[PDB]
Parts: C-alpha cells; sequence; structure tokens
C-alpha cells in the first residue's frame, strides 16, 4: 500500500496512533477560476471542491470527518496572499464525511454559493483545515497534509460572442484590413486574396494567434473565417478566444467562440456590435480536439 513520506516518518515515531489526514497529490494549492462581464462573477466549471480524508489504518468504529474555514492559515501563507481579500465564510458550504468502521477513505465537499457580485479583480483566498467530530481513542489528525488553500482567480470576459454560426448580415470586406500572427507570418496574404477553399495559414499550438488590424476606429459586427471541411474536423475551427483593442489601447476579452455546426465556414458574431482597431484570435481549437486550425479567408462586417 501507498503511504505518503511524511506522515510514514509520523507513524514511524509513534506507531500507537492512526493518523487521518487529507489525500491529495503533489501541494495543498488549487486555483479556481471565475470570470466576470462587469455584471456578475461566474466560477469556470464546478462550484462543488471535493477533498479525500484518509485514515492510516482501518479503525474500530466511524470517524465523522468535516472541513472548516480557518483563515489564520492565510497569514503564514503570504506568496499568494499578499493584498488578496478573504473569499467570504457565508459564500462556503461545507459537507461532511464518514470514515465508516473499516474503510480507510471518505470524502469531506467545499460548496462555493452566491459568487455573482463577489467582483474583486485580485482575486479571493482562503485556507481551509481537516477535522474531527468526536474524541475517538488512539487516533489523531495528522501534524501535515491537515490543511489546503484555495485561490479564486478572476478575469474579465464579456458574453459578447454569439456561437449561432448564423449567416452575418452586414457588409463584408477584407482588402484594406491586415495581418499579425506569431506563426507563418509569410503566409497570411492568402487571408485577403480571392481563395475561400486553399489554405497557406494554420496554428501548430494554442499559444498561436490572429491579428486582425483595421486601418482606422470602426464598429464591426463580427467575421467570417473560411477554414477546413474535414469530416472529422482535422484543422475545422471550433472555438477560440476572441480578444478586442479598443480605441484607448486596452485589450478585452469579448468572450469565447464555441459554435456545434460543422462546415468550411465560421460565423463569428458580436452581440452588441463594437468599436474597435483590431480584434486577435487566441486559443483557436479544431473539432477534433487539437489546437491546429486553418484560415483560407478572413472576412469582417460592419
Ligand atoms: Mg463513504
Ligand atoms: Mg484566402
Amino acid at each position: 500500500k501507498y503511504i505518503e513520506e511524511d506522515i510514514r516518518e509520523q507513524l514511524g515515531i509513534d506507531p500507537f496512533t492512526d493518523l487521518v489526514y487529507l489525500g491529495y497529490y503533489g501541494n495543498p494549492y488549487t486555483q479556481l477560476e471565475a470570470i466576470n462581464d462587469l455584471v456578475n462573477t461566474t466560477l469556470v466549471g464546478k462550484n462543488e471542491l471535493s477533498f479525500k480524508v484518509k485514515v492510516t489504518k482501518p479503525y474500530k468504529e466511524d470517524i465523522k470527518v468535516n472541513l472548516m474555514k480557518e483563515d489564520k492559515l492565510v497569514t503564514d501563507f503570504p506568496e499568494m496572499a499578499e493584498g488578496i481579500p478573504l473569499f467570504p465564510s457565508e459564500n462556503c458550504t461545507f459537507e461532511g464525511g464518514v470514515l465508516k468502521a473499516g474503510e480507510l477513505e471518505t470524502t469531506v465537499k467545499l460548496t462555493l454559493k452566491d459568487v455573482e457580485k463577489l467582483n474583486n479583480l485580485s482575486g479571493y483566498v482562503m485556507a481551509i483545515k481537516l477535522t474531527m467530530e468526536g474524541s475517538h481513542e488512539h487516533l489523531a489528525i495528522a501534524r501535515t497534509r491537515s490543511s489546503y488553500f484555495v485561490k479564486l482567480n478572476l478575469s474579465i470576459r464579456l458574453d459578447n460572442i454569439d456561437s449561432s454560426n448564423k449567416k452575418i448580415e452586414g457588409k463584408g470586406f477584407n482588402k484594406e484590413i491586415s495581418f499579425k500572427s506569431d506563426i507563418r507570418p509569410d503566409k497570411l496574404g492568402s487571408l485577403n486574396d480571392g481563395n475561400f477553399t486553399a489554405n497557406n495559414w494554420y496554428t501548430s499550438n494554442a499559444n498561436n494567434y490572429l491579428t486582425i488590424i483595421l486601418p482606422e476606429k470602426q464598429s464591426l459586427k463580427g467575421f467570417r473565417l473560411d477554414t477546413n471541411t474535414s469530416p472529422s474536423g482535422s484543422y475545422m475551427l471550433k472555438s477560440c478566444r476572441v480578444m478586442v483593442e479598443t480605441p484607448d489601447g486596452n485589450w478585452v476579452n469579448h468572450g469565447v467562440f464555441d459554435r456545434k455546426s460543422m462546415d468550411g465556414i465560421a460565423y463569428i458574431s458580436f452581440k452588441k456590435p463594437v468599436e474597435c482597431t483590431k480584434v486577435r484570435f487566441e486559443n483557436m481549437m479544431a473539432f477534433n480536439g487539437r489546437f491546429s486550425v486553418d484560415v483560407n479567408e478572413v472576412t469582417a462586417f460592419r
């Protein structure tokens, strides 16, 4: 059986106390992601955190275990909590667990509720410690592996990208548009030639991007990105993050494009048209799941 080296040392110095502790790989730290649309904060993913609670040897009776918010532990961890507010206690809901007589593991749940108005961009931080309800003989919470740290990272993202893939009803153009990219810059001339079905430019990883540079500030309705027509979805654009450079020079995430219709013409539409100087597509994923997409032609709409 696998036993962690730190609690194996405790069992060596005192083999007459079964230890109850937190089961986790690596460090006791989870960075949760949330997004704000200048109205409400939303968690990216599940709002529940399930923690494994282990006991070193099967115990004679049931052990009730639970987590609690001990904010004092954040003070001795200043690397992550330097000037970051505490996650409010009222927004935590702790569900207990029971290591039933004979069992070696159980789970304890931390549920984050009503985060909507928690809009601090610095994020929030919190510390939690494992506890036992009653008094059990020759049983204790381990010295180490008894506390955990959670950071809620917050970032702005508007819900201004429509992924319906419906044809854009605007006035199309691309002669005056210029393009910049970190990969294959020499092949960007194909993005505004006459050809919609031939490929020259494509991404090779999630860190590649494609920037659309307009001649001047102008209100755009969306874009038509011609992509691959593979039946398997290889190199066919499925999803991407749409960054927009505003007139003051700040870059804002207008949302995630993530279509459900498979074809060679991707229509990325702004729910509310936006005045911008540049638009940058990032984290471009194909329908086959690989981060490599074809862009055969780019057309903007006013
Ligand atoms: Mg159970
Ligand atoms: Mg072309």
